Order: structure tokens, then C-alpha cells, then sequence
């Protein structure tokens, strides 16, 4: 029912978790223990991207800049498509849609190669592309500008012809497209959906970084590292009795708790929010110099004083050192979440 340090061996933190949880299980006693927790801080560790998913700047995201996900999470959708007009599917046809991005970065060209053209061998996202250099096989489709292929993308280029004659195009990606609504000489309706949504999910685990432009959206993902922030705690929620002492105790590698006299002291609210935020238990809210005292303002550790101990500008961030529990502990933040005093 409250919150206890639970000491181990720098390092052992794991083990006894655990323990505990193997313990309780092994024993039928599931009243002692409740959630436990080792408060581990999740840092950057990647030069670049290891997953960059390029979309449509309609495609709704289920990210969010610094947010953390894991190998499966759905990160975005792009919606379905819809004639915007009604007509008959005078066209079908198979092209491949290359983007690509310049030197002279902040918006892509795309390009869609029809099949028929055969598309070169070589061509690949990340494959470096120049001026004159042929996109197709034969001749046609040549690329007009140097730059590197970040999306390459089988689809189904369908024309949709309006009674009077006029014209819609829609590029349908090929995995939705559907041989019975797509189809030349099929009548569509306006409204109708040509193509269903897309979903997609983390090809890898790490913090994400999104691109917002009118061009397009894009997800990174970049892997990070966890660092444990108090070596040898482990924080266990539980009823606190002869009981539940001596059950947590004589747990293999726990070496005691944190506690001044007798029964042990359960964690000052204060002290544990950083915990519990960190944790992801809690759902919450200029000229800085090395040695600076500053007030941490947001976050887990909001409402602590610090000091800056590293500064990493061209990423806004900083490294502060934080006494709880009367341990000194760095942490990383932005530079967002403090005040000078």
C-alpha cells in the first residue's frame, strides 16, 4: 500500500525484481506486493535514424516528438482514398513512385516510373542519384535533379474520367489495391472508397522524432540507451508488516531497506514523484553555464533544484546534477524544463 527503497548490490537490481515477482508466485501471497519499480532514465544513442517512415502530410500520427516506442506500436495511419468524383476507371496502371530528396533539402521530388519503362536495377532508398542519370531502363524518366531516393513505393496509377471528359488521378499503393473496386471500365461514385487506410508500426524500438511540413510527415526512430538512476534501489510498492517485511527480506540478494530506526520508512511523496513520472505511472504536465544553479520547472523531476553540470546546445539539452535521497544524480533534460533562479 506504500512505497520502500529495498537495497541490493549496485547492479542487482534486476534480480531481485525478479525474485520478488517469482517469490510471490512460488507462495500464493498476493496481497504483500504491488508494482515495482527501478527508475531507469532513457537516453539518446544514435548518430541517425534507425527507421525513417516517410508520409502524407494527411496521414495521421499516433507519435510525437521524444516520445519512446517499442518494436510493434502502431506510430501512424494514412487515411483511405476516396473518388473524389463520380466516373468511369479508364485507366489502370502499374508505376513505381520514387521521392527524391536534394541536397538543397526541405522538399522532395517525386517521381512514378511506369513499370512498362522497366525500373533500373540499383535503384534503392538510399541509392545516390544525379542529373541525366536514367530512372528507367530504356530512355523517358530521367532524373532532373541530384539528390538521394528516400521512399521507392510499387502503386497503381488509376484515371477516373467525369461524363464531360475531365480527370482524376490517384496513385493507389499496390498492398491496398483492389482488383475488384480497381478495374478500367468500372463505374465509381463520389465518396467511394478506392482504397482503404494503412497502418504502421515501429519497424524498430526507440524515441521518436517527426517532420511536420506541407510536403510531407516523416517519422524517426532512434535508437536509445536506459540508464539506471539510483544503482542499488528498487522501489517496491507493498503493505508494510512483520509479514511483508520478512517476506521481501530474506529475498535472495535484497540487503535490506532504506530506513532510519525500526520498521522501514516509505518514500516521501516529494521524493518519489520523480519515480512514479519516470515510471510513466504518474500521467504529468538563455546564457546557461556549466556550474549554474537552476530550478528544474517540468517533469519528473520537476520542482527540484540542480546543477548544471553538462550542456549539450544544437540539442538544447542538459545535463544537471539532482540530490534525492540525499544522492547526488544526473539527469538529462531540455533545456525547456529549467530556470536559471
Amino acid at each position: 500500500k506504500k512505497w520502500y527503497i529495498v537495497l541490493t548490490m549496485s547492479g542487482y537490481e534486476e534480480k531481485v525484481k525478479e525474485n520478488i515477482e517469482k517469490k510471490v508466485e512460488a507462495t500464493g501471497i498476493k496481497n504483500l506486493v504491488g508494482r515495482i519499480v527501478i527508475p531507469e532514465e532513457v537516453v539518446l544513442d544514435a548518430t541517425s535514424p534507425s527507421e525513417r517512415l516517410i508520409l502524407s502530410p494527411k496521414a495521421k500520427l499516433h507519435v510525437n516528438n521524444g516520445k519512446d516506442v517499442n518494436k510493434g506500436d502502431l506510430i501512424a495511419e494514412e487515411p483511405p482514398i476516396y473518388a473524389r468524383r463520380s466516373g468511369v476507371i479508364v485507366d489502370v496502371k502499374n508505376v513505381r513512385k520514387i521521392v527524391v530528396e536534394t541536397i538543397d533539402r526541405k522538399y522532395t521530388k517525386t517521381y512514378y516510373i511506369p513499370e512498362s519503362a522497366g525500373i533500373e536495377p540499383g535503384l534503392r532508398v538510399g541509392t545516390k542519384v544525379k542529373q541525366g542519370l536514367p530512372l528507367s531502363k530504356n530512355e523517358e524518366y530521367i532524373c532532373e535533379l541530384d539528390g538521394k531516393i528516400v521512399e521507392i513505393e510499387r502503386m497503381k496509377k488509376v484515371v477516373v474520367q467525369t461524363p464531360d471528359g475531365e480527370q482524376d488521378v490517384y496513385y493507389i499503393p499496390l498492398d491496398v489495391f483492389d482488383r475488384d473496386r480497381i478495374k478500367k471500365g468500372k463505374e465509381v461514385k463520389q465518396g467511394e472508397m478506392l482504397a482503404e487506410a494503412r497502418k504502421f508500426f515501429a519497424k524498430v524500438s526507440g524515441r521518436v522524432e517527426v517532420v511536420d511540413y506541407s510536403t510531407r510527415k516523416e517519422i524517426r526512430i532512434y535508437k536509445t540507451k536506459r540508464r539506471k538512476l539510483f544503482p542499488g534501489y528498487v522501489f517496491v510498492e507493498m503493505i508494510m508488516n512483520d509479514e511483508a517485511y520478512n517476506f521481501v527480506r530474506s529475498v535472495p540478494y535484497v540487503m535490506g531497506f532504506v530506513s532510519s530506526g525500526g520498521q522501514p520508512v516509505p518514500v516521501k511523496d516529494r521524493e518519489m514523484r520523480p519515480i512514479l513520472r519516470l515510471a510513466g505511472l504518474e500521467e504529468y504536465e538563455l546564457g546557461f553555464k556549466v556550474g549554474d544553479m537552476v530550478k528544474i520547472i517540468s517533469g519528473p523531476f520537476e520542482d527540484f533544484a540542480g546543477v548544471i553540470k553538462e550542456i549539450d546546445p544544437e540539442r538544447q539539452e542538459l545535463k544537471v546534477n539532482v540530490t534525492i535521497f540525499g544522492r547526488e544524480t544526473p539527469v538529462v533534460l531540455h533545456v525547456s524544463e529549467v530556470e536559471k533562479i
